[PDB]
């Protein structure tokens, strides 16, 4: 991911730093990855 496990805010900040709104750690992967959800960069 990019912070997890034990770093869900790091994914949001990382998603906000990259170009998104807020992400989350694959809750289906025991929270490890750092996915990005909702982004403001389309058309």
């Amino acid at each position: 991911g990019f912070g997890c496990p034990g770093n869900q805010l790091k994914c949001n900040n990382h998603c906000k730093s990259i170009s998104c709104r807020a992400g989350y750690c694959d809750a289906a992967t025991l929270w490890l990855r750092c996915t990005c959800t909702d982004c403001n960069g389309k058309k």
